[PDB]
RNA sequence: GGUUCUCCCCGAAAGCUAUUUAGGUAGCGCCUCGUGAAUUCAUCUCCGGGGGUAGAGCACUGUUUCGGCAAGGGGGUC
């Protein structure tokens, strides 16, 4: 038992990806990324619920209930 | 447009549906990793099924040529 003698369980630290490093590294380039579009640019992609234009699915359904206030 | 070290294993898609959508995106189809579950799945042989395609045919729906039998039209007589 010494500082320089300690050892972390086996799988508990894993190392992590860093993309953009090389043909070898397995994510260089693109960086997992794939080609072009709206998800490989910085800052990309869509909100929560979107689904294109179509009416998504928690606009298409119709509310219900109310809150109790008893409950709590 | 560009995205920087190495080796090992697996390995796609360019389709469908929707979209002020059409070089974008979403669910599903196809890839990967993990966990469960049954001869579960595939090939062949035998057995039980439903077809209406190829081909053919001309009863039907259409189309077509020749012959026979011929109403019945058209034209004169009146
Ligand atoms: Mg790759
Ligand atoms: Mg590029
Ligand atoms: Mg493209
Ligand atoms: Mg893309
Ligand atoms: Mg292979
Ligand atoms: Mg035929």
């Amino acid at each position: 038992m010494r500082l320089n003698t300690l050892s972390p369980a086996e799988g508990s630290k894993k190392a992590g990806k860093r993309l953009g490093r090389g043909i070898g590294s397995g994510l260089g380039k693109t960086g997992g990324r794939g080609h072009k579009g709206q998800k490989s640019r910085s800052g990309g992609g869509v909100r929560r619920g979107f689904e294109g234009g179509q009416m998504p699915l928690y606009r298409r359904l119709p509310k219900f209930g109310f809150t109790s206030r008893k409950a709590a």
